[PDB]
């Protein structure tokens, strides 16, 4: 048996000193990395005078033939607005689909132009995004395609073909000859002639990034080696600096391309880029390798060292690398690549540019609570870096070739003067892409200029793979910090132009400061809260440390016992096996007889005065020391909830950031809310699953606690220890015993516990099937108040993705294999259907098998492991019983092979199943399987109903770049939480507030605002929690009541009316790139028993309010009270003799006197379907008490993520610089 | 339509153009059931009239209008009402549907 | 154009013709100017040759 983490990350090579530097200034402090630059960057007067007069002179040059667009022109000549020129480039995309040129010509001339365009599966718009970029210089990350659809067919109603023929020859000059060299190599080449014979040289891109499969990554592969043969032919022994080269991207040639997977990149991506490099050897070319994300910077560090140092590559100086100077760690780099061309003796050829991922960069490291960016967040940083590392490349040309990639005029002229007079072609040179920059290098190259060469970055590929480079470049010449954009800007000076960097940042009062509008991670949630920190897994310091802290977390003796207020309990004891490979004893358990169980509520309840006696600050600061000794205790956790309950280190890491996240946010929500009238219920059951063994667990426990309330942690039976680690992280933050007792054991302790008679509430998150034995439990008991205990059941999913034709292949397959297969499958908010549109449906599948085989399965105490363990055999056998049912129906099933190592746990493969329709489940299958269904465009909202029609109704996901498609599915869809253009498995605490509907849940959402009020007997007003809108069915109720005479309960709704939060709507605040909304919506219809007319106007008047239609009990007799409703009331209004019949409901009103409440609540459990969430008062309270009903349990939450830097970058970084 | 406004012209040529604008990424449910509905039924000419009603609606249009600072001047789509529909045939009735259906109306 | 120039001569025609005092005179005529203008606008915004004339 391995032991455990013995082989968890290793890096590819001993790190050396000059690589370690490199790590060491990852996420360095801004302030620090400045510094050094501005001094390396200095030039003397004469030199900036020199090069400031140079700057003036090119940008002056610039100006002086900036001509205007052919789109702009195009716009002028026939006043299109910007609207109708994104909707004609559009319009002429689609007809360069159309291959033949005559073809073409006849269905403009005899369809198009004469109106009906629709006439003639995708939508025209799908890349209006894109279009949008190039009409109107600003990102829209979806497209409006209602607008763009009105606007195309009233431009030609109006212009008619000269219009569309104008606009087709425009997009066809543009994606033919300015996006791209050329569509083809031969084509690229035959056009790099021309600027050749003038001085200028080339580097062909081939286009290919981010392989998804493997079979993506051979045809990159044949791709770039093609490329190559024709490059090195038309080379024809010119050489690497007057002849062209070839650039590459690692991402491109392997489809795991990450830190992660070390070993699979050093044997099969670097043997490919060697045999690439060697086939550039022979035609003697430049072979530059691309900089991409910054978690890739270093892992590209050791293939640039294998090749350097490899035989078979001698004799030639080709092999080029990027670096790029907006990321700290890129002086360091320099040091490392000098260091290595020095003793390879290579002339490695170092291509710096600024980088091109900034708005990613800042995302990212926002999404993993990471302690700094890996990039600067002032442009002008980036600037000082570029010059301070030119400075670096200009003293080493002996030993390396600099490549000065820029389109910065002031950035160009500060270089050409620090280089000096002495000269020769292959000292160094400048680069520019493709359209973008020969207007500034006509006036660089040639000796009638300043005579420096500069080499083409020219992409080469079709309008189809052209697109995410575009993006990545059209957004590049929007942001108001770039270049491009201001020597465009009229209102920018040529003094403001030619202003050097480096003196600017030498001035500032604090050199270095981080932008002052991008929030450090940990500050995301500003004075509200610390955001908790994560790990970075691409640093080889954190691997390094991590190693040793979860070997050691391996040799700890974890134990979790029965811990009673009056101390740890005897019990039965067993050991606790790594479900990933059951040799490995993770601890021992000793479970809590009912006996114990029984006793601990009467304890708690012994208890309950002096701990609501703890004023709300105390309890939050409870739960603040407790985040903060989570924080610091996680690498020990994460190997704790690795070995337990069979998660990765990613999934671990994000499972500790959660509960941290919920301590934290339910401290702030009790500061914000809780005073003296807020008492809590009393001892609460906190009963938690096995698959978040630590965040929900601690969830429900912290929110429980600080709202006052004992509380009896029952743990899952598959993981006690991190649950008791947990609680006795909690008791050291100052809990009292009394308050918080952990019972381990299974269900009958849950059980026991649920039962006991002084339980004054239960937290219950698991199956849905559990949680209706637990409500038929609770339906037999009252309170000493004669109500119902409450119940938060947060149940299972049958959660499904919708993807349309607009989305990105490659992103779908991506947020796909996360959302399905991630931890097994084993999240309450994993994708179990995928559906697809028909026309895209097979071209996804194919790279969503890819995808599939390349997925890492094992014991998780490896960072290569993708997949862990289901977390028992007995779920194993429940998920294999539904695969093998679904294969004798014939279904297409795809499973990856398991290795023999998971024979000694309970593995289950991430598995395909494609179904005919969704009714072809029948319940929550809780792993790692995936349900594929097709569909046609016209029968999406038929599909949203067969999605809905399953009663589950917790997360839910849609691709799609469409607005009428995203208003439309997002409207009808009825689950808790949604996300747009991303996985479906995001929960962050406060941002997106969890939970669903439906078999899915009861409410109130963890992580979200109204979750304390549910534990407190007087639920306070949550933060933001109001609404200025007046539900209209409500309104003309409240007149009704009015002409029947019934004058105080007229004013009881229309109280209720202004009370309600209906129609909420607030964007919570997060990352950088996603919008997070939360929005209080009617719960459905709600179950009235009413005991008296009065007590009906009440129960109406509170349901209306909430938007909400009602089904009133018949057996009430209270029919004639409700003689001559308004339309509008009857519409919502429906009478039930049989309650089964008439569901589902969404919650239930209750009038009556203590017996005829239980009898109602246990009639009401008995109904099938959804737990109900039943709020019950007399008649008397109903009189004395206006909030007798609560409106905060008659709305429901819904949380909705979208991406906004799905279409490729980030509109409002854009204008952050 | 209102005079000084984008609809006004439309109504003096015997086929209104589409006004700047004039466009909305909202589609009414009912249109939307009734769509389906016909689906069932076969009337598959009459559905994609449906669809396409429902898509070239600019029910629940909300515009702000570019104005004097100091002011904020909306302007937006709303459904008619209720619409007396005189139909001739089947297939007219379920045209005419599509049409008042897809703008919020009731008939 | 002409509306504008000659308002001051429209102002007083409509002043002792229609009642109304120099501020909603001005006012009748700049609306007058607007409609012209804003209906030219709509028109080359949209008027092709399928949309015939009533
Ligand atoms: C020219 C070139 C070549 C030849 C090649 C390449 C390149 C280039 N790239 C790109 C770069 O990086 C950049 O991005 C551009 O170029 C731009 O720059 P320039 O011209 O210099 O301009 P300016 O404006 O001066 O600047 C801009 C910049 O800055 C920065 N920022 C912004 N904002 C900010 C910043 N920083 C800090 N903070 C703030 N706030 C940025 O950076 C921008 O951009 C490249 N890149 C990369 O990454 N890599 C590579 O390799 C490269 N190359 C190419 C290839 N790839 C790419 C793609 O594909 O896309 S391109
Ligand atoms: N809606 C959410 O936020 C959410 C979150 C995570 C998991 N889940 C659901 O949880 C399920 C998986 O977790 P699980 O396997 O641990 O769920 P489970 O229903 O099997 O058990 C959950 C807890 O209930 C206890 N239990 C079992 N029988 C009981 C009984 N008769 N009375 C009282 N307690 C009893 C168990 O010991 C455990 O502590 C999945 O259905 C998943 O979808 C939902
Ligand atoms: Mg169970």
């Amino acid at each position: 048996a391995p032991a455990p983490f013995a082989d968890f990350a290793p890096p590819v090579r001993p790190q050396s000193t000059l690589r370690r530097a490199i790590t060491a200034a990852y996420r360095r402090p801004e302030t620090e990395c400045l510094p050094p630059l501005v001094e390396a960057a200095t030039q003397s007067k004469e030199i900036r005078d020199a090069a400031a007069s140079t700057a003036r002179k090119l940008i002056e040059a610039l100006r002086g033939k900036h001509s205007g667009s052919g789109v702009e022109g195009l716009v002028q000549e026939y006043s299109l607005s910007s609207q109708e020129g994104v909707a004609l480039m559009c319009l002429a995309e689609a007809l360069l689909r159309i291959p033949d040129t005559a073809t073409r010509d006849a269905l403009i001339r005899d369809k198009i132009a004469d109106g009906n365009w629709k006439s003639h599966s995708r939508s025209l718009f799908v890349n209006a995004a894109t279009w949008g970029l190039v009409v109107t210089g600003k990102l829209t990350s979806t497209v409006n395609d209602r607008s763009l659809a009105a606007a195309l067919t009233r431009l030609i109603s109006r212009c008619g073909e000269p219009v569309i023929r104008r606009g087709v020859d425009m997009a066809m000059r543009m994606m033919g000859e300015q996006f791209v060299t050329g569509e083809t190599i031969r084509e690229a080449l035959k056009r790099s002639k021309e600027l050749e014979e003038k001085g200028f040289s080339y580097s062909y891109d081939m286009l290919g990034e981010a392989a998804t499969t493997a079979a993506d990554a051979e045809r990159y592969y044949r791709d770039y080696e093609s490329a190559i043969h024709a490059i090195g032919k038309a080379s024809a022994g010119r050489g690497i600096y007057e002849g062209p080269g070839i650039s590459i991207k690692l991402s491109a040639l392997h489809p795991r391309y990450s830190r992660a997977q070390a070993a699979r990149v050093m044997g099969e991506l670097l043997p490919r880029v060697k045999a690439l490099a060697l086939l550039a050897k022979n035609y003697d070319i430049g072979l530059n390798i691309d900089a991409e994300e910054a978690d890739r910077l270093e892992l590209s560090l050791d293939l640039l060292e294998v090749l350097c140092l490899d035989g078979d590559l001698s004799g030639w100086n080709g092999m080029g690398f990027v670096v790029q100077a907006y990321g700290k760690r890129c002086p360091f780099v320099l040091d490392f690549i000098i260091d290595l061309a020095r003793r390879s003796g290579r002339r490695i050829m170092v291509r710096l540019v600024k980088g091109a991922y900034w708005d990613a960069e800042i995302k990212r490291a926002q999404l993993d609570g990471l302690a700094d960016f890996p990039v600067f967040t002032r442009k002008i940083h980036t600037d000082v870096s570029y010059i301070a590392c030119a400075a670096k490349l200009l003293a080493a040309t002996d030993v390396v070739f600099p490549q000065f990639a820029t389109h910065n005029a002031q950035t160009l002229a500060a270089i050409y003067h620090m280089a000096g007079k002495d000269f020769h072609v292959g000292k160094y040179e400048f680069q520019c892409l493709h359209g973008m920059g020969e207007p500034l290098y006509e006036e660089v190259v040639g000796r009638g200029k300043l005579d420096r060469p500069c080499r083409i970055y020219a992409p080469v590929g079709t309008h189809e793979t052209l697109l995410a480079y575009l993006v990545r470049r059209l957004l590049e010449n929007g942001a108001n910090s770039s270049f491009v954009h201001r020597i465009n800007d009229p209102k920018v000076s040529i003094d403001e132009l030619i202003a050097d960097p480096v003196e600017v940042v030498r001035a500032m009062p604090v050199v270095g400061a981080k932008h002052d509008r991008i929030a450090l991670p940990a500050e995301l949630f500003g004075d509200a809260r610390t955001n908790s920190a994560g790990l970075d897994l691409s640093n080889e310091e954190t691997l390094a440390s991590l190693t040793e802290a979860l070997r050691e977390s391996a040799a700890m003796k974890w134990t979790a016992l029965p811990q009673l207020a009056t101390g740890p309990a005897a019990g039965e004891t067993r050991t606790v096996l790594n479900p990933g490979d059951h040799r490995d004893v993770v601890g021992s358990v000793t479970e809590t007889s009912e006996e114990d169980a029984r006793r601990a509520v009467r304890l708690a309840a012994d208890a309950a005065p002096d701990w609501a006696a703890v004023p709300p600050s105390e309890r939050a600061a409870c739960l603040d020391r407790a985040a903060e000794l989570m924080q610091a205790r996680m690498p020990t956790l994460l190997g704790l909830i690795i070995r337990e309950a069979g998660k990765s280190a990613l999934n671990a890491i994000a499972e500790v950031r959660e509960a941290i996240d919920f301590l934290r946010y339910y401290a702030e929500q009790t500061r914000r809310t809780l005073g003296p009238g807020h008492g809590p219920l009393g001892p609460i059951v906190c009963i938690s699953p096995w698959n978040f063994p630590l965040a929900i667990f601690t969830g429900q426990i912290a929110a429980a606690l600080v709202a006052g309330n004992p509380v009896l942690a029952k743990p899952a039976e598959e993981t006690p220890l991190i649950a008791a680690e947990g609680v006795r992280i909690l008791r050291e933050a100052g809990i009292p015993a009394s308050a918080l007792q952990l019972l381990p054991g299974d269900g009958r302790v849950g059980a026991a516990l649920v039962a006991a008679a002084e339980t004054a509430g239960v937290m219950f998150t698991g199956s849905t099937e559990v949680a209706r034995l637990i409500q038929a439990q609770l339906a037999d008991r009252l309170s000493p108040a004669g109500r119902p205990i409450p119940l938060i059941a947060e149940t299972g999913g049958q959660n499904a993705m919708i993807v349309d034709s607009s989305a990105l292949a490659e992103q779908v397959v991506g947020d796909v294999i996360t959302s399905a297969f991630d931890s097994a499958g084993q999240r309450c908010s994993a994708l179990r259907v995928l559906c697809l549109q028909e026309d895209v449906a097979d071209r996804i599948l194919t790279m969503l098998k890819g995808a599939l085989h390349e997925l890492h399965i094992g014991r998780t105490d490896r960072l290569s492991v993708d997949v862990g363990p289901v977390i028992t055999s007995e779920a194993k056998d429940n998920i294999e019983k539904h695969i093998e049912r679904m294969r004798g129906l014939g279904r297409k099933v795809e499973q990856i092979g398991l290795a023999s190592e998971t024979g000694v746990g309970t593995f289950v493969p991430p598995t395909i199943i494609e179904l005919e329709k969704l009714s072809d489940l029948q319940r929550e299958v809780f792993g790692p399987v995936l349900h594929v269904i097709r569909y046609r465009r016209d029968d999406l909202d038929r599909l949203v109903d067969d999605v809905n029609a399953t009663g589950y109704g917790l997360t839910f996901g849609l691709h799609t770049r469409l607005d009428e498609t995203i208003a439309h599915v997002t409207s009808r869809i009825k689950a808790g939480n949604l996300y747009i253009n991303r996985n479906i498995i995001g929960a962050v605490v406060g941002v997106q507030p969890f939970g669903g509907r439906g078999l899915s849940g009861t409410g109130p959402k963890a992580g979200g605002p109204l979750y304390l009020g549910r534990l407190v007997t007087t639920a306070p007003v949550p933060p933001q929690h109001s609404s200025v809108h007046t539900d209209p069915v409500l309104l003309d109720f409240a007149k009704w009541l009015d002409g029947k005479g019934a004058r105080a309960e007229a004013e009881a709704a229309r109280n209720a009316g202004s009370s309600s939060a209906l129609g909420l709507d607030l964007e919570l605040p997060g990352p950088v790139g996603e919008r997070n909304l939360y929005t209080l919506h009617a719960r459905g219809r709600i179950l009235l028993v009413p005991a008296t007319e009065s007590g009906l106007y009440h129960q109406l008047a509170a349901a209306l309010a909430t938007g909400n239609s009602v089904a009133i009990d018949a057996a009430s007799g209270l029919q004639a009270s409700l003689k001559n409703l308004p339309q509008t009331v009857g519409l919502r209004v429906s009478w039930s003799k049989d309650w089964a019949a008439d569901g589902p409901f969404a919650g239930a009103l209750v009038e009556g006197d203590a017996e005829r409440i239980r009898a109602v609540n246990k009639a009401i459990a008995a109904l099938p379907g959804p737990l109900l969430l039943v709020q019950a008062a007399s008649s008397g309270e109903i009189a004395r008490n206006p909030d007798a009903y609560c409106l905060n349990w008659l709305v429901e939450e819904v949380s909705a993520s979208i991406n906004t830097a799905a279409a490729g970058g980030n509109a409002s970084l854009m204008a952050i610089g």
